[PDB]
């Protein structure tokens, strides 16, 4: 569903289900035939400002639900998320394709 | 209940029925009611670009859309007053939707398959 690769270690805590995390990220569409299997771009928090939510109750797509979790506070690590953990079949209007994997860098700062 | 729609352009061709794919234009917004005609910020709009092609009726897009488009005939532009129930609900895309948002778009319904 998603596989996570840790580029950076944490050692803080791992957010539990319902914990708000603050996490600073760059979404990738999937694409192969790219270098870290990296397509292109189609959001980020980086400029924006770290972004915050409660994380395992759904308000994200399952793949951040699940990969969040599996973090420590300070872990940098990115998820490889198959579509159906991501937008699906529906995609997102705008932004993302039916049925695109997903490849995210995600930087764990922080637990509320 | 979950979409009211305001037509503010009279179309005269068909009407979508369910599973028909349909061709859209149209410019999303999160609801504020503090804002002329309930518009706050703009997070898509597919003005300028390609129409949005989609089975209407099937829950390939949010179900305000599902209702909203196959009442509407092809020429005819709507604002889609739609609640956080008949958009994308308790899930949000991060930066553009948070969970729970109603939404505002703005439909224009340019052709049928
Ligand atoms: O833009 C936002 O606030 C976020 C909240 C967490 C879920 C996704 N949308």
């Amino acid at each position: 569903g998603v596989t996570k690769t840790t580029t950076q270690q944490g050692t803080g805590p791992s957010p539990q289900v319902g914990q708000t995390v603050v996490i600073e990220y760059t979404g990738f569409l999937k694409d192969t035939s790219k270098p870290d299997n990296k397509g292109a771009q189609f959001d980020s928090s980086v400029g924006r400002g770290d972004f915050e939510t409660a994380i395992g109750v759904q308000r994200v797509i399952k793949g951040w639900d699940e990969g969040v979790v599996s973090m420590k506070v300070g872990e940098k690590a990115t998820l490889d998320i198959t579509a159906d953990y991501g937008y699906g079949a529906r995609g997102f209007p705008g932004a993302i394709p039916p049925n695109s994997d997903l490849i995210f860098d995600v930087y764990l700062k922080g637990i509320k």
